[PDB]
């Protein structure tokens, strides 16, 4: 007799592990986490700031950092508006709003992130969470938390923030999960955590429309929910029906 | 009989606690600390940089960071002056001094700060505290300390630094006090300290004159001693005579 | 009798200790470490960024940070090129290469540095070490290590990096050695390490030619190997033949 039906089936498995690798890769300690801060402007276009780090992504946008471009030609206008906002009434500023101050923020946070410890806070013009610094803290009662970000998958969550005023700024923290109960802020591991956490702030990108934006998010595999509330990217691997 | 003289006196106490709150609020762990770095220029006006953080405010101004505005129209002039200063004699620079290099620094430090551990250092053109980097350290023997800052109150101290040259830069550290003997750089607390310490550097503000400056310091409740050595703001709460 | 041949010989020793001081000075804990990142451009000139810190020098250059000057007059060109590079094909960019993107990097690292823990990595256009962020880590398999930097002396090593493409960026880490087996990331010492590590990024300097560059490196006593592979500066003290 003879048994010729021994076609190997390792290929299926190799591809399968490549698929799992993309989903589990982010969960290895010192794997990269990736956050996209996306501002929407009055011209309907976007400015996207891409962050990555292996321990935690924190940072801020002061009031000035919120603006669309802030070119030399508009520096005086922006200076005076900033004066009026951050020190009324000392700005030679003649309009209630700037064309270049955003109308909303979208945040795509991706990776092995401790959602419980995530903080996203819309601060005032001095980047504080209280009117008086003497009552301000690291984070306040109006802070956004991880569970408030819309879940796209196990890898990514997405937050929408309307800006109904033009005096606000932004402060955020997206920290890694540890490996089980191993706190790497222990003496064994903390030196490496501190020295490895180089928080990359890539130069802001300008995207004309939401089609181009969806394309970017899908290209970089960062989760995105479009203006119609449809999840177009969730950070996960491609697959066919099970 | 009847006892109609029972007018409540809780109101006095409520206001009183609001007053104490502003003075004690800064002393809660993870309360915000606030520092204003103020440069004075040859046009008699000011450039103010507002910092806040919950663990410690450190940072620096390299030589270029010292300048008033540094607009594109003056970029070449400033580049060449920087060359001559930081690498003599390689600058096509034709004047001993720049109009836009400051003549003095004022620092208003406010909050629950460990004054013993405060460091403010006027560095050389390479932002080092010795002529030769091989003898330079984190801090040097000419470093300003907390006790050298003029005390305005329990909440705030104020330092004046004359700049008699135009080759100097700045490095500083304003760290929080701990709660008694609880070192939060212990393994229990340090992760939070590190991830919470997002040092906000607000965009520099331009203030025309000292009247406008006093107004700002009083509005933001940051301590200030004016050019006549009078304490105009001390970070404390308003009150009537005791 | 009389013994008039008692000419003192302390002077020799005083100078000798001054010489040793420059070589050993960097090895005191909290002594400064100094790193020069030097880019070479298509006009044959250099842009040098001078860093110093007492605990560790880490940082990065995102893609935009790589460019020579990036003046307002060339902002549009640079924006569009960045678009095409970081999000193809969304840049209105008409040339394969920019005049202002560097052709090589030279890194002079100097001081009491733990060469074993040094990391210098040429990242892609998103400043990641893998094509897909989900497989990216703090550092990757193509990372440069301390032993790959050409040794100039006990104080300094020098690395050359050719840039054969124009999509790459940079991330680096140069950490201090500890005093023997005393890990200052222990609870006793870590607060000071964290608060003292103010990583100075001096404004980029523009140097016309290699003669001017050699002069700078020798003036600042940072190690340098010239285009002919000759060590012109090694960070050590001057001396006569032994
Ligand atoms: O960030 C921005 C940028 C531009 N702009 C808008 O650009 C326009 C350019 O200014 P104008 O076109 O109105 O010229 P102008 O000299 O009359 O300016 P003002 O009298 O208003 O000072 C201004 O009217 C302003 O509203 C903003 O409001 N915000
Ligand atoms: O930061 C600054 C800004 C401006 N300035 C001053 O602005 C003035 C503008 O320069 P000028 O008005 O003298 O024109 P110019 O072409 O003659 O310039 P030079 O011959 O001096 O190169 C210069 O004389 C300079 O002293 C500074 O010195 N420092
Ligand atoms: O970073 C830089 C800076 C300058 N340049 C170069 O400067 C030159 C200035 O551009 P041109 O002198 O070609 O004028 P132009 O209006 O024809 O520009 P294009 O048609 O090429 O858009 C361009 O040809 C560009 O190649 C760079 O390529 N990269």
């Amino acid at each position: 007799s003879n048994q010729p039906f021994n076609q190997p089936n390792v290929l299926q498995e190799r591809q399968h592990l490549v698929n799992r690798q993309l989903v589990q890769g982010p969960n290895v300690q010192d794997a990269i986490k990736r956050v996209a801060i996306i501002f929407i402007y009055k011209n309907g276009s976007y400015r996207l700031i891409d962050y990555n780090a292996p321990e935690f992504i924190n940072g801020y946008f002061n009031w000035r950092d919120m603006l669309y471009m802030d070119k030399p030609a508009h520096s005086n206008r922006h200076k005076e508006f900033e004066n009026q906002i951050r020190r009324p009434d000392h700005g030679d500023s003649h309009h209630p709003e700037l064309f270049e101050y955003p109308v909303a923020i979208m945040i795509s946070a991706n990776g092995n992130i401790c959602w419980e410890n995530v903080r996203v806070e819309v601060e005032n013009e001095d980047c504080l969470n209280h009117e008086d610094w003497r009552r301000a803290r690291a984070w306040g009662p109006r802070c956004y938390k991880g569970s408030q970000m819309m879940k796209c998958s196990a890898l990514g969550r997405f937050l929408y923030i309307p800006l109904r005023c033009q005096n606000e700024s932004l402060k955020f923290k997206f920290p890694s999960r540890m490996s089980g109960g191993d706190n790497r802020y222990s003496s064994h591991s903390i030196g490496q955590v501190i020295q490895n956490n180089i928080i990359i702030r890539n130069n802001p990108l300008y995207l004309d429309n939401e089609g181009d934006l969806i394309d970017y998010m899908q290209a970089k595999n960062l989760c995105y929910i479009d203006s119609a509330a449809v999840v177009d990217c969730n950070g996960l691997a491609g697959d066919s029906e099970c």
